[PDB]
């Protein structure tokens, strides 16, 4: 049971964190339940109620997957699934992978020079950085796509427009997308973080169950 700010487990390929990188923008609290973290997924829940700094994340509780980092231009597959639900949708908050890539296989992992984020779904009209810049079609379902950036680090989001709670497919589908249609350099990025989970900023008291979480990076 994780309460701390990096209050964190891990069982097998998965990590589990509490990760409240932003407690000290709001009023409140959150822990991190893990109920499983073996070989093939990670099942968790996390329990939230934040108030104030209605702008800014307090937190990115999330499973992280122990993989062997290589350039994205070299990886064939990322299948992943995950499945989850929340008990109080009246917040705002997003359910999101998020992944990060680096030129420096050794970058700092909290970071990316990329980042790419898959929001299965969001609550209250909370947005990714940047601006919307195109309808993306990936493996046959359609995405907004979202640029935007802090001066260091690029993300593009790709946000489902209706909330998906059971998700099944290919991340490397994501990557090749942006490779082939918005310039991604996949030669010279390495992937270095892998993670799904909830950003709030503000509601609660609420419950991410996230029943099975798997990954892999071939
Ligand atoms: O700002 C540092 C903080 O970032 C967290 O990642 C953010 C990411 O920077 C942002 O672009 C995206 O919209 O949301 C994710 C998740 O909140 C990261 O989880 C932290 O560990 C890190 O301290």
């Amino acid at each position: 049971q994780l309460c701390d700010q990096y209050a964190t487990y891990t069982g097998g390929v998965y990590t589990i964190n509490n990760n409240l990188w932003g407690k000290d923008a709001g009023s409140g609290s959150q822990c991190t339940t893990v109920n499983s973290a073996s070989s093939a997924g990670t099942s968790w829940s996390t329990k939230w109620n934040w108030s104030g700094g209605e702008n800014s994340v307090k937190s990115y509780a999330n499973s992280g997957l122990t993989f062997n980092k290589k350039l994205v231009s070299q990886i064939s597959q990322i299948p992943t699934t995950a499945r989850w639900s929340y008990d109080n949708t009246g917040i705002r908050a997003d359910v999101a992978y998020d992944l990060f890539t680096a030129a420096d296989i050794n970058h700092v992992t909290w970071s990316g020079d990329y980042e790419l984020m898959i929001w299965l779904a969001r609550y209250g009209g909370v947005q990714p950085i940047g601006s919307q810049i195109a309808t993306a079609t990936v493996d046959g379902q359609t995405w907004e796509l979202w640029y935007g950036a802090n001066g260091s680090q690029k993300t593009y989001s790709f946000v489902a427009p209706t909330p998906i709670t059971s998700f099944q497919g290919d991340v490397n589908d994501f990557f090749k997308y942006l490779t082939q249609n918005h310039g991604f350099p996949a030669s010279s990025q390495y992937l270095i973080t892998l993670q799904f989970g909830t950003a709030p900023f503000t509601g609660g008291p609420a419950t991410l169950s996230v029943s099975n979480w798997s990954a892999s990076v071939q």
